[PDB]
């Protein structure tokens, strides 16, 4: 729904020769802030986020994270980063923003999201 | 169980104020390199990491990061960090650690962690 | 031959590139300027003997701010027996924002040895 | 007075400032010098008029490998009348790993307009 091409840095590379795990979540964040930025996104806030590290990614490389979002619970979502190194899934980012100090239903541009 | 102060660094803060959420992971990565470097530590690898954003951080700070391991299922462990800023819980971080490409009973000196 | 721009890589700025103070950070300048010449050093062919940064430097002639573009154009220059310099003028749009620099020195890894230059950069003249 | 070492920070390398290659990244240095400026600052009390920094340089004599403890002593030159230079030299042990220097102008931040030095950086006269 969301995709968004990029090249690997060679200092986003850690000792023993991959990707540090910390920069991809640099790279959901990215993700996100474009993403959001398009829709012309009271705000959110990230509570959680969290990876799941399938394939290490080594220098060079060309990948590619396809966003999505999966739930709207109201004033909530839940949002999926998928990150291919070529045809192949290197990662699964998975972040939950919310609307806001209290809750405020969740704006009307991404209940559109669907 | 394992503790580790620090300070925040003036350019671990992003443009809106306070430390971006990516170096809470830095963080969190180095807090537990250090204890298993202490632990003299076939290896382990990060299949999971995720972050619960309890408090925005904000320079000048001085945090402190209580790691502790709370579940091994043998060749596997889970590992929780937990980040204060003074008496205060800023973020819950919790990785999942297993040692190898195939899985391995885990250590001994971990297992030792208790 | 040498002072001329022999590199241009167009790039965006990460939001999280900023400082507090709302414009880039000073010290990821320098992840722009190593990133626009190990790009070059590709194209050269160029990756146990190899270049090693001696110095490095950037005069920051005006902030840059998310969301931005950015065009690095590299030139070389001041080639030794084992020594090349490298300059860079990172570019917003038409206005230039700062200017870069770096020494490039050519050893042996493994046991931090000058060495000559290679061939293919000696050409550039 | 002015070229005697005012500032000495300690600290210790994170496992992640290290490049593919094994040792410290090279723009790391300028957020090292970035901490060690500022925590000088906050001594003298500094903090809508101040600084920013126009150039800054360093010089690589040996490669910083983790894990290891290293020591900024920072000196103060040059002292204009809005600018300052700021020589940094990044000891590991006895050993000498890097020069940096950074040259430093206050402004007013809104108007940026160049505005003259504070007075208690003016007293190390």
């Amino acid at each position: 729904i969301h995709k968004k091409t990029f090249d690997i840095a060679w200092g986003d590379m850690a000792a023993l020769g991959h990707v540090n795990n910390a920069r991809y979540f640099d790279y959901f964040q990215e993700a996100r802030i474009d993403w959001l930025r398009e829709l012309d996104i009271t705000g959110p806030v990230v509570i959680h986020v969290a990876c799941t590290f399938l394939k290490p990614i080594v220098y060079p490389a060309t990948v590619t994270i396809h966003s999505k979002v999966n739930s709207l619970g109201n004033s909530s979502m839940i949002m999926d980063h998928d990150l291919y190194q070529e045809e192949t899934l290197m990662a699964q980012g998975v972040s939950k923003i919310v609307w806001i100090n209290k809750s405020v239903p969740l704006p009307d541009i991404i209940r559109n999201l669907v």
